[PDB]
């Protein structure tokens, strides 16, 4: 179902800090145009931290009827609040999304049996896919195989994970642990290449947001089985890919679509600030440049 | 304003998942009777990340009422949202709070930048006085002291920190680079002792709530500079700190409560758990044991 | 010249403790034979640290002799002391090694100048070929690729890294930094596929001491873009190479050896001991039945 | 016997990369004179790693001649070798040393067993009182405090800790588990004050090369329990022990005793290097002058 490159849609906003729905729909009319194959919205780079819950609801909804069937919709729920996480699932199943994507929590650092707790009661509570979101540079907390071989094993419905560790040796534990039915999607573009050579069979992206068509070729010359292309797609992909996260993602990335003559505004939620260093826009315009994507 | 054993206080439950406000008030006033210099409610050590709004909100009134200016009160203010940060702050303000507890962005990671945006709203949107929570083992991001300092300087209701990174090297940078009119509180039970005599004046502390006396006449014997005795009272309570971090210790500090007869149920909100290995139950109940806090 | 599968061979010790001179040659006779392409004498895994100076030449010699110029010996340089990398450096090219492995220096944590330094001192003193051997599992520092990148360009003896990071964004980054005609060889087992795939070309291998055959059939598939059946061999080695580093690898393999039939002794110096304890032996068993090898 | 400022002794070479006798000999007499209460020759801080095993000894029986019985001396006599170990530590024995400090071995990390075989090997091998360096910010592995109380219970001579965590608990933990009458020593200039609140009893230091006198009167201070005052102190001396390891401390201390107008060259061995950033100059420079200590 999830497979190739998938976006971690950006939320834009308004002047005036407002959803701007306008904006977000454009940008998944070109993500699914430009290649992209499945759909992120209200994740991490969607900035869901800083999203009421009625406009984190309001996002699922509009990328779900947007999308109109045509990618399949894995819907941020993520949440270190339990009960609040069902709720987003639950509106996201009722809205019509696809598959959730369910982080590790963050802050409160639950442990082992915590995290049973934690996915074990929205699998209950929920009929679609869930997909497990690792990514410990920002929980502290990491999922270890067994807790994922166990989870996979006691419900149906948690088939897979983003795997933001940038550690493939895991690929490789969690295919031989929870088996090669399990779907494994990269969460860091710089190793996703290596991460699908292990496994795996996507990437949710960042660099997805700025350079779909890219991306999308990418990830289509790996499962064909194309890997001296995926390597040139790579050398030319890695200077973006670092870039973009010199200083936090949104705001490089909203930088960069600006840049590219998008209708994508610099506004960002604080604690993030649109604000980047002179030598952090001079390095995501020079890596855009070598994508050809801007100068030439 | 803030000395000495200041508990982060849990927030009790009944076994329907509401607030046990009974519970609440029966252990705020045990802490004051027992010797608690302060309050902070709606902290971590609060389940702040597991209460609605207007549960936190209640939780912060209901404290403010109990402690009837007996005690001040800390009231925690403080998420990855500033928006929201700012809502929790003003709200404690209007309902009487003599100081807020802000801890640094958890899971968005924001850059120094987004730190000044974060704190400077906060301290532009409410006169009271406000401490700085910089605990990274939950935050991945530490504020550093050039930042620290920036903010003192630029705020004058930014008054302190709660420092729970238990590397008290840290206290000399923050005492040298904020003057030494900069209100050092310990975050970190284990290593309080020698966080005071770095600097610091007090302990924002977990095990306040189960041992309140012991944590007040150790606070007290640094105060007077007896060294000595506080010496004695850190190798008392040491493996009680300990034992309480085993598995997390909202859920262990709840267990320890109930051991000893205070009326708190053992119920916390997902993705914290009661149950607790026999092996952590055994170990808090020795350490306790240890110190004599069975009344029977 | 160095690609495929490349042992970091293990220093076989008499009960006596003198080195093992007839297993040494037995077991590279054995690796030659088996499909390993090159020979690391006198690294990590061949106990360089507690080899006298004297031994860690004979070592070497005796690598030398016994390849007889069939395939190429990258000797073991490596220490924290710049004079003694000189001397053993020497001694390799003068005895007829073909290339040159220096670590990082453990330690002593050297800056980026003393990098500069340790590593400009070697290449001034030999014209044999030097790879960089970056491990701060090992070494805390790591080597930076801009450091990596000056020392390439300014020397022109400074061919190529071992790359024991296990993070294969660097791959990427070194493959772009330092050019495609820098030789990047994976020193972590566990994720030399994606390192190859990144633009690695082989892998100085722990694992390989134990399954030659196997690591070599893993190391062609690769070579000939046959990733899934590189993928195929990845499933069957993980638990080996996972089960060889739960307690320590030089230990663990001399273990697996003697399970073989091969004639090597388990003992090795202190501080590392030939005690296994059960559960890890039966680890390696286990993981040795799963590719035949054992049982079958 | 080991008490209050003890320095971890520079080596000073000559421009001809000899150790410079007669420097070293004025060194420890105007450290005796200064108020330092013991001395650690051929440690970290004394370029071990680059010291050959006969300039090693040569170092030891220097420091000991010197020190004519005036304060006790702690010889380094620690490799991660087990066996060069049990040379040094026989060595120093033989030419009167009083003590032995010993580092958990770095590198090739041994697990536990191997920290109770190396260190019981060292015990057996030696009538000498023994301190174990734990220093994990070069090490890597960290004992913990069951192998340490482990020892102290197993060998009656191994006698006390070089802790340079920084992490002050540890220093409550290693105190309950090893006995009030273990010997703590700080490893870890900065954090020094907290540590002997906590129960140790003096400090290996750094800094105390440079600045001997105030060392010791901020240990004696603590001695006293004059608390206070020694806070004090701590204020004067911290951006001094924070400037020496902007860049590695031996090339530091070594530009700072040069400008002071000690009998000291620059000389370092590689991989230290002479040559100091002007920024670090400048902040040791300004350190120097804010406690007075140019004569001139």
């Amino acid at each position: 179902m999830f497979q190739r490159s998938i976006p971690a849609l950006i939320t834009p906003f308004t002047k005036d800090n407002l959803i701007d729905e306008d904006s977000f729909v454009d940008h998944i009319e070109w993500q699914i145009s430009e290649g992209s194959s499945g759909l992120v919205p209200a994740g991490t780079t969607g900035e869901s931290s800083t999203l009421s819950y009625e406009e984190h609801c309001r996002v699922v909804e509009l990328c779900v009827k947007t999308a109109a069937g045509r990618v399949p919709v894995m819907a941020g729920a993520g949440s270190n609040n339990t009960k609040e996480s069902i709720e987003l699932a639950q509106y996201a199943q009722n809205t019509g999304a696809d598959a959730l994507l369910v982080v590790v929590p963050y802050y409160n650092k639950p442990n082992k049996k915590g995290l049973l707790a934690h996915f074990g009661s929205i699998a209950n509570a929920v009929s679609l896919p869930i997909y497990i979101y690792n990514n410990p540079s920002r929980t502290v907390i990491e999922m270890d195989v067994d807790t994922m071989a166990e989870l996979v094993k006691t419900y149906s419905n948690i088939v897979g994970v983003k795997d933001a560790t940038g550690r493939i040796e895991l690929a490789s534990g969690q295919r031989i642990a929870c088996g090669s039915d399990f779907i494994q999607l990269s969460g860091d573009d710089s190793s996703a290449l290596g991460f699908n050579v292990h496994g795996g069979v996507g990437c949710i992206s960042v660099t997805a947001n700025v350079a779909p068509r890219i991306c999308a070729e990418f990830q289509k010359a790996i499962s064909e089985g194309d890997y001296r292309q995926a390597l040139e797609y790579q050398d030319k992909l890695f200077p973006l890919h670092q870039a973009l996260f010199i200083e936090p993602s949104i705001s490089s990335v909203k930088y960069a679509l600006s840049r590219l003559g998008r209708n994508v505004s610099l506004v960002v939620r604080a604690p993030m600030v649109s604000i980047l260093e002179k030598e952090t826009m001079f390095a995501i315009d020079q890596a855009l440049d070598h994508i050809g994507l801007c100068a030439g």
